[PDB]
C-alpha cells in the first residue's frame, strides 16, 4: 500500500532488475533507478541489500 509499488524497474520496466529490499518500493533496476522517480528519498545505497523481495 506504501512505499512498495513496483516489481519491474524505474524506466526500463522488463523483469525486476533491481533485487534490493522491497519495503521502499526498491525493485526496480539497479542501473537507472535511485529514488530519481519511482517513490524514494535518493535511496541509492542498500541496492544489494534487500529484505523480503523477489530479487533476480
Ligand atoms: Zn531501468
Ligand atoms: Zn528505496
Amino acid at each position: 500500500e506504501e512505499e512498495f509499488q513496483f516489481l519491474r524497474c524505474q524506466q526500463c520496466q522488463a523483469e525486476a532488475k533491481c533485487p534490493k529490499l522491497l519495503p521502499c518500493l526498491h525493485t526496480l533496476c539497479s542501473g537507472c533507478l535511485e529514488a530519481s522517480g519511482m517513490q524514494c528519498p535518493i535511496c541509492q545505497a542498500p541496492w544489494p541489500l534487500g529484505a523480503d523481495t523477489p530479487a533476480l
